[PDB]
């Protein structure tokens, strides 16, 4: 297949896998990450039966958190659980261990997921005025997750994703675009291969060509689908073929070369991103979770065990932090070692100034949710940009600012 990464330097792959390896000892509820587990299982790499403990921890935690008693002893909250889209990735994790979800606990989880989709269906509405509470990405992920376990979703649920893909000057924001198409594509593709909604078979097939079209349309001069980070999910979808073309073949070749290029430059630092890339580098996608092969051997990753101690004096960078989209705006001047994350800088400004911010856990890491006491609301988010007006492609923990950058935290409405 032409959309498949066919040749990768195994030492690059191994370095990527070494980035996931420490996460395998991070078993706390907020660190546990079903995406990382999936990515490893579908990769050419193994992070030990560190993996087994990890799935077991996922099982215990997702079950204990999501199946809690009918009425909790005086709180309405205690120990905020995984989200439904995370439950969807947890379902992918089980398939990655060649398990189907089951038993009474598994029935309840599946219902929770179906309720989620039904609730999103309702939120989206009638004829689609109205938004998902979460996103179409999680919507698609949910359908895909149920599909790979051979669980059917209501035709009206699937309809909502199909129509969104099908209808008009495409709804989706640029940020979500390719990634959401890729994920929806993978939901549709699973539906097809599974024949789970035969009453919309043709519609699904046409949604697939659509999804393919929009992804190729989104190709950048650099070769990326959307951006470097959407490219792996794009390729995950695209390697699933069934519409082989000359445009598609050329697009994939460009996409692949751009991706391999970025691998030489330590582009992929984010554990979730790596978890999305490794499968692709092993010619696998989430859609392979339909029939996962748990017998295939993988190369054991061993701990890097070396963190190079320079005893040098590091370069410092001087960075300007600025907050906009709220009143008052705020600025902060910080000088920190080169290689400091945006997050380090935030924590520094908080420590040594009038700054404050809050993040919350996500599978991509710390997600900035509140700056200076202003918490992003319903369709708001704290956008992170490098001045002038360039949205970062990494979040706070991964973005490592350059000398002289102005980094903007902008409250925006999408
Ligand atoms: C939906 C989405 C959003 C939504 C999320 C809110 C919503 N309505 O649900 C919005 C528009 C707010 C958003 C924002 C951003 N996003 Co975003 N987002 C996505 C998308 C399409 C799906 C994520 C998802 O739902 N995952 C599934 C569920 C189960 O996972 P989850 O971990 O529980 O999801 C949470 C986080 O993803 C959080 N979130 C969203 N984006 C990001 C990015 C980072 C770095 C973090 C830590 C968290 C985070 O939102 C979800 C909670 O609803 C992904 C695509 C992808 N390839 O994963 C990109 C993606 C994760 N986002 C990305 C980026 C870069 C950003 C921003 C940094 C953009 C910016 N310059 O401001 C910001 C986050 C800044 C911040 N405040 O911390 C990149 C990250 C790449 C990388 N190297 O890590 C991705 C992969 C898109 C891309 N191809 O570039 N995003
Ligand atoms: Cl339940
Ligand atoms: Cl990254
Ligand atoms: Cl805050």
């Amino acid at each position: 297949n032409i959309c498949e990464i066919t040749e990768v330097d195994s030492t690059l792959v191994e370095r990527l896998g070494q980035r996931l390896l420490p996460w395998m000892d991070r078993l706390s509820q907020e660190q546990l990450n079903p995406s990382i587990y999936v990515g490893l299982r579908l990769s050419s790499l193994q992070a030990g039966a560190k993996e087994a403990h990890y799935l077991h921890s996922l099982k215990l935690s997702y079950q204990q958190s999501l199946l809690r008693p009918a009425s909790n002893k005086d709180d309405n909250d205690s120990e905020a659980k995984p989200s439904m889209g995370q439950l969807a990735l947890y379902l992918l994790a089980l398939r990655a261990n060649c398990e189907f979800i089951g038993g009474r606990k598994g029935d309840r989880l599946v219902s929770q997921l179906k309720r989620f989709l039904e609730d999103e269906k309702r939120a989206i509405g009638h004829n689609h005025q109205g938004h998902p509470r979460t996103s179409y990405y999680q919507y698609s992920l949910g359908i895909l997750a149920l599909c790979v376990h051979q669980k059917r979703v209501h035709d009206s649920v699937v309809g909502k994703l199909l129509y969104a893909v099908e209808h008009k000057p495409h709804l989706l924001q640029d940020h979500v675009s390719v990634d959401t198409m890729a994920m929806a594509g993978m939901a549709f593709s699973c539906l097809e291969l599974s024949n789970l909604n035969p009453k919309q078979r043709n519609r699904i097939n046409l949604a697939l060509k659509r999804v393919q079209e929009k992804i190729l349309k989104a190709q950048t001069p650099e070769g990326y689908f959307g951006n470097v980070y959407s490219t792996p999910l794009a390729l995950q979808l695209l390697m699933g073929s069934l519409r082989p073309s000359v445009e598609l073949g050329t697009a994939c070749l460009k996409a692949k070369a751009a991706l391999q290029a970025s691998l030489q430059h330590k582009t992929f630092q984010n554990p979730l991103m790596i978890s999305q890339l490794l499968p692709v580098l092993n010619q696998k996608s989430y859609v392979d979770l339909i029939s996962p092969d748990c017998q295939a051997p993988r190369a054991l990753l061993e701990p890097a065990l070396e963190t190079p101690p320079q005893a040098k004096v590091p370069k410092f960078i001087d960075v300007l932090l600025k907050v906009s989209g709220i009143s008052p705006s705020y600025r902060h001047s910080v000088s920190v070692p080169a290689g400091s994350s945006l997050e380090d800088i935030l924590k520094n400004a908080q420590e040594h100034g009038r700054f404050r911010f809050r993040t919350q856990a996500s599978l991509s890491g710390p997600f900035l949710t509140s700056v200076l006491g202003r918490k992003a609301g319903e369709r708001e988010f704290w956008q992170v940009l490098r001045d002038p007006d360039t949205p970062l492609q990494q979040g706070i923990a991964d973005y490592r600012p350059k000398d002289g950058e102005t980094i903007e935290l902008r409250l925006v409405g999408w």
